[PDB]
């Protein structure tokens, strides 16, 4: 009972800019949205903000040299848009030498990088304009993403275009849990629509800069159960479903928008007014790849409620991190082969995010996080066994290589396998960092 992975599996670690950086104001950086956000009360556990995080800004070397020896050899981070932008028009040669000296030691340490391009901390001067639900903020973005492509290029083997355009625009400006924080269904469609182009637009300044690079976005996708054989169960986990998955799976390899959600929104869609000519055209760029981040599935049920969807998740409370996540493997395995089935249906996938936040105590100088443990193992059977039966999954980088800033949970959750003591920030391996060391060892377990 044994599982060992291709002899070509990548395996890495991720981490998002301003997750972990930290030098919010140094190197000419401007505040980006997520400083703003953090600063009106409630949006964020403990009033918790970005400042310093991880201090990676400043720790960098020896975190990429800390990779390098629990063995790993891929690493995707971010690039902070409002340390390369910090105005309009002005490219800070300050910040797109961080990222190189970064370069420099992910190459002598002898690491493959993946570069995100963007990862929700969209420039404040560019939300003062009216952010994602204006058009002209995709220019901006072709500014920014032209940038980094000629002053790198001819060292990037993997482009993540965008991460989880879902959590940015449906978060963002719908529910207001996300900076920027509006409650405006309107807007996270006009919003999702955007940031889905500046996907197509990063794909094409991919081509004419002929870069040889990989190239892919990532999607955000939880496989979703009915609560209960209810024709209206059945109806809401359908809902649920589109929302998430196919409401940005679809335009992606299908180049349209689901019907059925289309017109569930209706009204808020405004008739898909934002849509122009070659909109969708642009947007339909598989790439060389197809990233994915999962966690868990949901149980939806269904309500008359004044929500967008009118639907209710039922909190599982069996097996849970120490964010109220069920642990359920299965559904990895079952959204995996969904995924290829349709959308992927052959182009490679690659697990851009996978992990767990639970709470973590030091025992003499050792985390024993054998729950964070059992739940990167249990999930990774499940992409076994979907390889093993055809799928293909190339890649999977554990998420979070360190504790970070966990957004509107702030501090207060741990996805590293590597734990950060905020009071001195220094670095102490976890347990299951040890045991990801050794399973990459002989590629299995
Ligand atoms: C994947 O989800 C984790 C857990 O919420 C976030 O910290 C990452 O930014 C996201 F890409």
């Amino acid at each position: 009972n044994t599982f060992i992975f291709p002899a070509t599996f990548m395996w890495g670690t991720s981490t998002s800019s301003y997750q972990i950086e930290g030098g919010t104001d140094e190197g000419g950086r401007t505040p980006s949205i997520w400083d703003t956000f953090c600063q009106i009360p409630g949006k964020v556990i403990g009033g918790d903000c970005g400042d310093v995080a991880c201090d990676h800004f400043h720790h960098f070397k020896e975190d990429v040299q800390l990779m390098k020896q629990l063995g790993f050899l891929h690493y995707r981070f971010s690039v902070a848009w409002p340390r390369i932008m910090p105005a309009a028009g002005i490219i800070n040669e300050e910040g797109l030498l961080f990222y190189e000296h970064l370069l420099d030691e992910i190459e002598l340490a002898g690491l493959i990088p993946m570069l995100t391009l963007y990862h929700w901390d969209l420039p404040q001067w560019i939300e003062d304009e009216g952010g994602w639900t204006q058009r002209e903020t995709i220019q901006h973005f072709k500014t920014y993403a032209s940038v980094i492509m000629d002053r790198f290029g001819e060292r990037i083997n993997w482009w993540n275009t965008i991460n989880e355009p879902y959590c940015a625009s449906i978060l963002g400006y719908g529910t207001g849990e996300h900076a920027p924080g509006h409650e405006n269904w309107r807007e996270a469609f006009t919003a999702a629509h955007h940031i889905l182009m500046c996907h197509g637009i990063a794909s094409n300044l991919h081509k004419e800069k002929g870069l040889t690079g990989k190239i892919g976005i990532t999607l955000n996708m939880e496989h979703v159960d009915a609560a209960s054989e209810r024709p209206e169960d059945v109806a809401a986990a359908i809902r649920r479903d589109g929302f998430i998955n196919r409401w940005f799976a679809e335009p992606l390899f299908n180049g349209k928008y689901p019907e059925d959600m289309v017109e569930w929104y209706g009204t808020y869609l405004n008739g898909l007014d934002f849509v122009q000519p070659g909109d969708m055209e642009l947007i339909q760029q598989p790439g060389d790849f197809l990233g994915i981040n999962y966690y868990t599935r949901s149980i939806i049920r269904s309500t008359n409620d004044a929500s967008l969807l009118q639907v209710e998740q039922v909190h599982m409370e069996e097996p849970v991190t120490d964010m109220g996540w069920e642990i359920h493997p299965e559904s990895f395995y079952k959204l995996l082969t969904r995924i290829e089935k349709d959308f992927s249906k052959g182009l490679p996938i690659l697990i851009t995010e996978n992990g767990a936040a639970m709470r973590d105590e030091l025992v003499n100088g050792q985390i024993e996080d054998t729950g964070r443990h059992g739940y990167i193992e249990e999930h990774l059977k499940a992409c076994h066994r979907f390889i093993e039966e055809g799928g293909q999954l190339k890649g999977y980088f554990v998420w979070s290589f360190l504790d970070n800033f966990e957004w509107a949970w702030g501090y207060s959750k741990r996805f590293g396998i590597v734990h950060i003591n905020y009071e001195t920030q220094e670095r102490t391996p976890k347990q299951s960092a040890l045991w990801f060391k050794q399973m990459m060892a002989k590629n299995g377990f």
